[PDB]
């Protein structure tokens, strides 16, 4: 049942305030091309590096989007920032996006390792997918998801910049 | 339920990023004096204002602490940010601090308006005593927090800017 905190979570505190300006922020770096989604990874391991380039070397970091701040729970001007990655296949430049893992697969993650916790190791993989499966209902109705947001999750040779290009293909 | 895991995450996600460089980071900005714990406030009815000073006029946003930065989840530099507030009192600057609202209050009640989140909204007052008394564990038993922030819990003439200077003054 935690999971199901940290989807709502995930959408109440993040995709449902950045999406809706998501577009507008590509638009601008584009005019100083970068496609128009947010590419979110959902490895079911829970296993999400900090780095994106140390899971796939093919995945090269290129720069950040222009941030976007606001006031939040008394802190003034929080600050959301999002990375624009390149996606290479062969040598080749084959995509480029805004690409990032889902961070509350790492509060799974961190979560199991902790005996106060009251979550079991064992339970890491069925919470993922409840993750996901919530997470996938709350964007299906969902005004902020107007096509704005691609979830990517897999289980694991095996190429994941393979996978980020087969969505993005699509 | 849903409590437990917002309480995690507000910890593996943050208070114990933020908690252990705090210190150094006032530290900084007193050497260009704010006190060095950082104070955390939990409205029972979750009511969390974005904007501090609508909560309480008394209450003067000054400004923000040198920004913490970090790779985080494919994020590159991923910003954390805080706000010092001075604490007035019948004209007089009696205080002043790192103060915030615990965001995750936000969540819950956003939780209890959406119908998808099977959240009734008569629990709301229940998840946020379930979301202190959790923190409060986590907190008891932590390396971070080594005297390194206060949690202000209250319920609602009523003066909150009274309300953080009693737990300033101890
Ligand atoms: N004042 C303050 N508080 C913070 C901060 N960072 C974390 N916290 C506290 O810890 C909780 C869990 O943080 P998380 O583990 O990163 O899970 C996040 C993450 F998955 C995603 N997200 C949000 N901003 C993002 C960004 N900028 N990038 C990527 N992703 C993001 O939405 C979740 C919930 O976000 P909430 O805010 O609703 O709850 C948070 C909050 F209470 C901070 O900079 N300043």
């Amino acid at each position: 049942n935690v999971a199901h905190g940290l989807a709502w979570s995930y959408y109440i505190g993040y995709l449902r305030l950045i999406l809706p300006e998501l577009q507008a922020r590509i638009r601008t770096y584009n005019q100083h091309a970068v496609s128009q989604r947010l590419y979110i990874l959902l490895p079911l391991d829970c296993g999400v590096p900090d780095n994106l380039s140390m899971a796939d070397p093919n995945i090269r970091f290129l720069d950040k989007l222009p941030q976007q701040t606001g006031d939040r729970a008394g802190i003034k001007d929080r600050v959301y920032s999002n990375s624009i990655y390149e996606l290479l296949e062969n040598g080749q430049r084959a995509g480029t996006c805004v690409l990032e893992y889902a961070t509350p697969l790492q509060t799974l993650f961190a979560m199991s390792q902790y005996s106060q916790a009251g979550f079991s190791r064992e339970d890491r993989l069925e919470q993922a997918k409840l993750f996901c499966r919530t997470l996938e209902d709350i964007l299906a109705d969902a005004p902020e998801s107007q096509n704005n947001c691609r979830l990517i999750a897999y289980q694991e040779s095996f190429s994941l910049s393979q996978e980020v290009l087969r969505h993005l293909r699509q």
